[PDB]
């Protein structure tokens, strides 16, 4: 195989490192991982497969790999684990790139920020405006959201209607929390518009729900966002809108080249009777992040898909 | 290898047909080829790798494979050869788009817009208008200069002292007949600055060059264009200014992205002595259009550069 050397893989090392993690700091990990991916893949021409839920290490053509990988002090073998972030260059093995983090009580804003300027040095890739006013708008700025945050996206990824419920609960208390991090509210209408779905002769919820979306969609603030379409497509979906659905999901992959942007195009176009395509989307979704969370959500998210039948690649690869 | 349907490989085969060709339609298809490759590199989420001059059909994570090939009536076993282009998808193997082309006197043009278009619905990929405008900037609209351009940019290719020579002798005809043309004048100024690399002292062939560089580089047809970028790269590279070079060559990347922009990029790294950069562009320009005449860039373009002490990796990979 041919190593590219636009081709980035991420990996996650020890997800039980020693002291003490622990879905405390591994949520938290596996946010700024999605983050870093899906900034690269929507604002760079890089090629980034997020691995941090993929269980074999097959053979890549990856040229770059970024790796999280907990340890702790060793001097006692176990203890409070610090956060060590590689980036080699898989073609001579060189390292890059080689931060060690320490989580603390407001400084998880500062790991993150600092990761993201490091990775634009070592990369030689600015970030276009586009992307700084998108980071901007779509994080919350105090480390403690932050921290709840990237909870409530690890419920989301697990898709599951129980881990939705938690999601969507803990967005709401973020929401009460702190009414000015309108993306949260964005957000939460989406899980929400997502769980309503296996609901779908319940009206009155139909309707509490036009009304909370109807409120979201407008605001100034989340303009240009690829929420706001994620929202439209999944609504329009539910409601049968087959082609405002399929319009409003190729506007959120523009603005957001995500694995769930690509699951929900897969779901479009199912509902359109093309399975080819579907399976395309779905194939494109699982390369971006790999593993069973994508697995999941391909399989069940909205509606029930079944791989054998419209993505037997997938089943064969698998 | 998990196939990645954002992964496209472009491939030509039976390069010796039968009726008869022949660079008389060969250069053709190989600048339609590399049309589509840099367009999709550039203006999509695509990754492309034209694969159109390599020799070893090597296993690739490629989900896409787009399949130039040259094909006689048959029906004699062997005569005016049709240009047969097919899209697969390899991860079903089903075809995705099959066109049968007959070269003429006049659609030349018609031929590769079809392409285009064509391609933009099978991908359901439309193009933007940065796209579009380039297009029609960088591109003659008579089938006639379109012929004689990319047989042209195939003497580029092949990039040896005589073969820039014939590129710059047959740019000049071209100029000659259509001064309204402006591409091809810059495209000339561009040979023509890096066959000058080749005589250093001669200061007068300087002085000529930089009065035909300063009046084309102003041209406002050519503002937004990679080619201006590519021009005042070399020309700075040449003399010692690595800086405006480095810059040059970052924003030419950003306008177009093709294996000629980063073996200039990995000239940039050398003269400024990086060389493990400058190995990860040539690793990258060698990604984006593999075979001997990336190779030959890398080995010989503007200076030369040893492939075992800068570039082991490829070394060892070829």
């Amino acid at each position: 195989i041919l190593l590219n050397p636009r081709d980035i893989d991420i990996n996650m090392v020890n997800k039980s490192c020693n002291s003490w993690s622990s879905p405390y700091q591994l949520s938290y990990a596996i946010g700024v991982g999605d983050l870093v991916a899906t900034s690269l893949n929507t604002f760079s021409t890089f090629m980034v497969h997020d691995k941090i839920n993929y269980n074999i290490d097959e053979p890549s053509s990856s040229g770059k790999t970024l790796s999280i990988a907990f340890v702790n002090q060793r001097q006692y073998r176990a203890q409070q684990c610090f956060m060590s972030i590689k980036l080699v260059d898989n073609a001579d093995g060189s390292t890059m790139l080689d931060k060690r983090y320490v989580i603390t009580n407001g400084n998880q804003l500062a790991i993150q920020n600092d990761l993201l300027e490091s990775l634009s040095k070592a990369l030689n890739q600015p970030w276009p405006q586009r992307m700084q006013e998108t980071l901007q708008k779509i994080l919350p700025h105090r480390g403690a959201l932050l921290t709840n945050f990237y909870q409530a996206h690890d419920y989301l990824l697990h898709g599951d209607d129980k881990s939705l419920n938690r999601a969507s609960e803990l967005l709401g208390e973020i929401v009460q929390s702190s009414p000015e991090f309108t993306y949260a509210r964005a957000e939460k209408a989406l899980v929400d518009i997502v769980r309503h779905s296996q609901h779908p002769l319940d009206e009155k919820q139909l309707a509490a729900l036009n009304t909370e979306i109807d409120n979201i969609v407008t605001l100034p603030e989340l303009n240009n966002l690829s929420i706001i379409y994620q929202i439209k497509a999944v609504s329009a979906l539910v409601k049968g809108k087959t082609d405002e659905s399929y319009q409003a999901i190729n506007t959120g992959i523009d603005l957001e080249m995500s694995w769930l942007n690509y699951v929900l195009l897969g779901k479009v176009y199912e509902m359109k009777g093309m399975n080819r395509e579907a399976a395309d989307a779905y194939l494109t979704a699982f390369n971006l992040r790999p593993g069973a969370n994508t697995l999941y959500w391909i399989e069940n998210g909205i509606f029930q898909t079944s791989v054998p039948y419209v993505v037997p690649y997938l089943d064969k690869f698998l």
